[PDB]
């Protein structure tokens, strides 16, 4: 019986739904998500939310939303993230420039993000990595500064695909004054099969959101009668009733199933201190992230993988860092923090199908050595 | 009750197939993806298909396909199509350049192509507009000739969005050497939900669109291990299984579904012959369409509408002429051929949904006057 690092959670309440979108003939976006969105807001306390086709669709409307003249051509980004966060970058016409990782909670160095903004940085993909969320509080005094420097202030989009439901300074993600980007594709806590939400901090960014993710057409306008104008493009980035449907299955339960990442968590902090050859991240207590997976470092991790692989549990990585590939191999820079833990770093089962037997097995299998 | 312009056309056995996808508990892109491509590469006879999340994703992932340096950046493109086959050219950073319509097909008029080839042009788009044919064997005589001359021969890329089943001379769109585009939106002949499918003329293109529709990323490499390399940039262009499971229903019957689309345009053709206001268009033998709408030309448009109106019937464009909307007002120019019916065009409810009294009914009101 292998323990995996990511399940769907898929209720069984979802083929009900799914047939009723079936049985109204209406497949497109409609009521359902009408309805899905209400939902989300309510959870989130920020109306201004736009549902869209995935996180990586979210990403690109976010990006396409910017107003910066061409010249500002850079996007700041860490290349520990899935690729989908940096080849938006790419799809949006821009240039990545790689910021470091902070080897203690494996997001974003915000010391190096501070020496690489520049007059050509247009804005900054900050990524709550496996759940854990960003110094949003730092980062934006890093832009005060940033912005009495250079005369403008980058802006910020954060990806928070691995971070439903997770809140920093005691205000939930997606009200702290940035585009958020949350993900509810197959695999993330919240999911519609494939989709996203993106959630705007004003209202002129809603408005041009909601209309540039179905092709900046009003979809509240005369079609059949030509009566409508495009003031900006957009693509197919909308989602549709027959994902909204899933999503509202699957929100009855995500609360609880986010209540045991964390509480599987809370386990392994208090079981995995004391190993010999392994290093727990330090969370900071003024957040509460959501766990998509746990994080540990460790000595000898091939001897370790072997141990997992022969024990029955998934471990590895989430992806590979983005700056290896062949596609970027131009816009390689040295990344010291990064080298000094992608060797260490293995995400482990932390999720809700967990049983108490499985999270013990996995304690037990760590602390037997390897 | 009004008589429908589109209309969605899903199996009731897709309820069937969606609750195999959720009890497999395998929500990604997995066998039914696989199921469906297989089925849809018989049909065509084209091996060399794609499944992707949407028609105008398929357009993004073409045009990302192609090789041609920058200083070419134009695309040709007709504005008489829904907004998607534009903005994609838009969104992958080329500039648009309008090609007048033919008054007696309403597809694009190939002399006025033939005249617009130039040094800058990069690809050219064709839309199979409302179902019907583009010249496929006069449009490679143009672009020889554009080779010869420039040395370079520009891409073509089909959209077939409204072509489900369409043939030219004897052969499945797919099958004439160019990329092709087919859309399964909602209210298109053969429907997903959403989804698309992006046909190669060739095995290197074929491979490269395999990977570059998620991510660049090989599926079949050891993600856990970072044991995979991105060559080539891609978003998440592919289609899952969920929308797979939809399409293999809806395969069923819509070869079914296409003959009473004909038989329809058939009567029309037929019974709308001599009707004072009126023009028809003439369409080849040489070709087969799948009249996603039925166009008609008419004087007094105005009370021509209001008479349909009237009688419930929708009728009307299928799109705004994309040249008028504000966010290309830059690319604007003369189109006089498109100009000397766009004020005339109506399209006409001719799908499956139409009973022989519905037909009857358009027919009646239509030759009492308006």
């Amino acid at each position: 019986a292998m323990i995996p690092l990511f399940k769907v959670a898929v209720s069984p309440t979802a083929l009900d739904r799914v047939a009723e979108v079936f049985a109204s003939g209406y497949l497109g976006q409609g009521p359902r998500v009408a309805e899905f969105e209400s939902a989300l807001a309510a959870r989130l306390g920020n109306p201004r939310v736009v549902s869209v086709h995935s996180g990586t669709s979210g990403l690109c409307l976010a990006l396409r939303l910017l107003d910066a003249p061409e010249e500002r051509d850079e996007v700041l980004s860490t290349p520990l993230t899935f690729e989908a966060t940096n080849w938006a970058i790419l799809a949006d016409g821009r240039r990545i420039t790689w910021v470091d990782v902070d080897p203690a909670t494996l997001t974003m160095d915000l010391d190096d993000l501070e020496r690489k903004i520049s007059p050509a940085t247009r804005a900054i993909i900050v990524v709550h990595w496996t759940g854990y969320p960003v110094d949003l509080d730092r980062l934006a005094g890093i832009l005060d500064r940033a912005e009495r420097e250079h005369g403008f202030r980058p802006a910020v989009i954060e990806d928070c695909a691995h971070a439903w439901g997770a809140s920093y300074r005691g205000v939930p993600l997606g009200s702290h004054g940035n585009m958020c980007v949350f993900s509810f594709q197959a695999l993330k806590h919240l999911t519609c099969g494939d989709g996203g939400l993106l959630t705007l901090p004003g209202d002129e960014l809603h408005e041009r959101a909601m209309l540039r993710r179905f092709y900046g057409i009003d979809r509240t306008a005369d079609r059949l009668r030509g009566a409508y104008d495009v003031a900006e493009w957009g693509l197919k980035w909308h989602m549709t009733d027959l994902n909204a449907a899933i999503g509202l299955a699957n929100l009855e339960t995500v609360d609880e199933q986010l209540r045991l990442h964390r509480e599987n968590a809370a386990f392994y902090d208090k079981e995995l201190t004391g190993v010999p050859g392994l290093e727990l991240l330090q969370r900071s207590p003024d957040r509460e992230g959501s766990f998509y997976v746990y994080d540990v470092k460790v000595d000898d991790r091939p001897a370790f993988h072997r141990k997992m692989e022969a024990a029955g549990i998934m471990a590895g990585l989430v992806s590979r860092r983005n700056d290896e590939h062949s596609c970027v191999a131009h816009l390689r820079t040295s990344l010291p923090g990064l080298d000094s833990v992608y060797d260490r770093m293995v995400s482990l089962p932390v999720g809700w199908w967990l049983t108490e037997q499985d999270r013990e097995h996995v304690v037990a299998t760590i602390r037997s050595g390897w």
